[PDB]
């Protein structure tokens, strides 16, 4: 395919990832951007993977997509499965990456506020949950800060799956070479150049300051297995949150934790979602 | 053509040619590369594109082919015929601009040594001048110190067609816009990306600091005309060189002064080349 991904695999190859999403998220201040939420390209309407039982006021799931490039509709498929009969889960797709290409948010909030339009009409006057794994986690507890405020619609709660927010990154960075080659075997198809650069922006988005912790209770679902390797004399390799709600340990790694494993975390949404109704 | 291209030619709209240049020589990091002369992937042999007379203590005219993305062989076509039956004419191609696509040089040291190589394989027996404009008026003189200092044999002269060497490119600054239209404007066909990183690799290289000075005579070849506006209080915004055995003027611009005036340009390096003989 294109050269930014030729780029990417040399990246990974050199153990040189981390500096090459600096260039990635320096490259794509150069596309073109949307300054204001109704200025999105993509219609962001979200997509239901799972029904729930004909009843009543419960709640609906929501994921928020991830920031992989690789990513796309199917990120959810197989979680989703588990919450058939069970929840409404409902897959909100990340501004930046559809069909052409398309416009990237010219700041995160623009974009959140974008997204939380569309879960706004889908939902209805269901109460919400959110849902994010890994970078998705992070812009998952974004949204939720950004309903409750801007928008008067605070989520009963927020599923953060393996979050590594900006304090506690250390295990991340050790282990990105794994990271990297994760992205590459996860491929259905060659990564665009376009993505990429959404992937970046993105990337410098979550990696920046970000205020306000959001009220809703959160849920911590956390891998068992290190992705990489790990001297025990380095401390905590888990994934953090601070005051979690309720904190979940299913079996696996980063990756297989959504992949072989992913009805445990169902599992573990469903006990809480209950426990907080 | 690719992203690169695409993402240039929006920075060059908004006044951002120099940021994204420093994208490029970043991103170019993880292109592969060659560390010695002889791992170069192109055959560096040069092209004689004019014949001199046939009459033996000759020199020959050696250009050295610049930085721009947008050109290659074609760059020394209206230059070279002023001199055929008066002197032979090579031009040596920079490595990394190849075929696949091309390996660049871990350094640029790398590349000269790999060009000093090729050049004095063709030259045989007679005194080498090395010609170059723009960009490659600056690997003119960084070639010419490499054939002294590592290869043992000087050049003959050198003929600096407008070079702006680090401490006086301030006319490069003010001038950005229309130099990155410029760049834009003289394509035969879509900059590919492998070249603009390339381009922005060399252009890292020519920015450092490379004291070593060379021995051999220089003309300064100036143009006339300012390439856009420039309030003369600043200074002077003509090309410069420190200590040149010749400075010669010729009509046009910095653009033209080569296509357009490449009649001018060879006259005043003939006229030269006799009283050095
Ligand atoms: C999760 O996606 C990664 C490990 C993460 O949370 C880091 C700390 C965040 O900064 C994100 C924005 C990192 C980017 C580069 C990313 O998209 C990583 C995607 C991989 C690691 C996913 O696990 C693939 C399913
Ligand atoms: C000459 O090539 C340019 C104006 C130049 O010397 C600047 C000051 C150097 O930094 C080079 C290495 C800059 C690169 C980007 C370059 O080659 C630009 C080339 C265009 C604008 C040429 O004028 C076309 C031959």
């Amino acid at each position: 395919a294109g050269m930014f991904r030729a780029l990417f695999r040399q990246a990974v190859e050199d153990d040189r990832y981390g500096e090459f999403l600096d260039v990635l998220a320096e490259a794509s201040a150069f596309r073109p951007q949307f300054a204001s939420p109704e200025a999105c390209s993509e219609r962001l309407d979200p997509v239901l993977l799972a029904g729930g039982p004909t009843d009543e006021g419960r709640a609906v799931l929501v994921g928020c997509t991830g920031t992989a490039a690789n990513g796309g509709p199917h990120e959810f498929l197989r979680l989703s499965t588990s919450f058939q009969e069970e929840r409404d889960f409902l897959a909100v797709p990340l501004p930046g990456y559809g069909t052409g290409t398309a416009l990237l948010p010219a700041d995160l909030d623009t974009a959140l506020d974008a997204q939380a339009r569309a879960i706004l009409r889908a939902a209805g006057d269901a109460p919400v949950v959110l849902l994010g794994h890994a970078g998705g986690a992070l812009l998952a507890h974004e949204l939720a800060f950004r309903l409750e405020r801007a928008h008067g619609a605070p989520p009963a709660g927020i599923v953060l799956v393996d979050p590594y927010p900006p304090g506690h990154q250390e295990p991340i960075e050790v282990w990105s070479r794994q990271l990297g080659e994760g992205l590459f075997a996860g491929e259905l198809e060659p990564m665009s150049d376009a993505r990429l650069l959404a992937m970046g922006r993105y990337a410098r988005f979550l990696a920046g300051p970000r205020p306000g912790r959001s009220s809703a209770p959160v849920l911590l679902v956390r891998a068992s297995e290190p992705l990489g390797d790990w001297q025990e004399e380095r401390g905590d390799w888990r994934a953090h949150w601070d005051l979690p709600h309720t904190v979940a340990d299913v079996p696996g790694d980063h990756f297989t934790m959504m992949r072989d494993h992913a009805p445990a975390v169902a599992e573990a949404v469903l006990s809480w979602l209950d426990a907080i109704e």
